């Protein structure tokens, strides 16, 4: 369980993300695909992209990054009360996309890396610790929902 003060560190950096959600989404997905190339294989829509330049030029990937970060932002704004938001996302990612918990750890690492690079004004050690706690809570709750849904994760 996060404290209110931890939630405020999360939401304070997220407000900066929201100045340019599309650019942040590009950076985060590219970082994920570069650090853990196996994750790109999960995306039938994107797995043909060969280089960072093609990723950056892909209008479809940009759109998808907006979708992902807007969904995550709506979860974070719930400050842990995210049961309704998690249901549909857990179901699609367990049953259709088949995204293991290890890959949600990889995107969490990519989010942290980009925030650390872009926002050292709002992403010092305490803020990063709060964000990590929020992402760990998200992954814990997704893992619980995956088990309910029948997916090992
Ligand atoms: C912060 C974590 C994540 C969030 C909030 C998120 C959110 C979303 C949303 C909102 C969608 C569209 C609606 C849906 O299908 O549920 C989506 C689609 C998808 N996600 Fe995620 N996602 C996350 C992590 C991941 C990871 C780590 C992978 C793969 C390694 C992944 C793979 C996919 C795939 C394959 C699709 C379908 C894309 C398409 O063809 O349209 N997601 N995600």
């Amino acid at each position: 369980v996060l404290s209110e003060g931890e939630w405020q560190l999360v939401l304070h950096v997220w407000a900066k993300v929201e100045a340019d959600v599309a650019g942040h989404g590009q950076d985060i997905l590219i970082r994920l695909f570069k650090s853990h190339p196996e994750t790109l294989e999960k995306f039938d829509r994107f797995k043909h992209l060969k280089t960072e330049a093609e990723m950056k030029a892909s209008e479809d990937l940009k759109k998808h990054g907006v979708t992902v970060l807007t969904a995550l932002g709506a979860i974070l704004k719930k400050k842990g009360h995210h049961e309704a938001e998690l249901k549909p996302l857990a179901q699609s990612h367990a049953t259709k996309h088949k995204i293991p918990i290890k890959y949600l750890e990889f995107i969490s690492e990519a989010i942290i890396h980009v925030l650390h690079s872009r926002h050292p004004g709002d992403f010092g050690a305490d803020a990063q610790g709060a964000m990590n706690k929020a992402l760990e809570l998200f992954r814990k709750d997704i893992a619980a929902k995956y088990k309910e849904l029948g997916y090992q994760g």
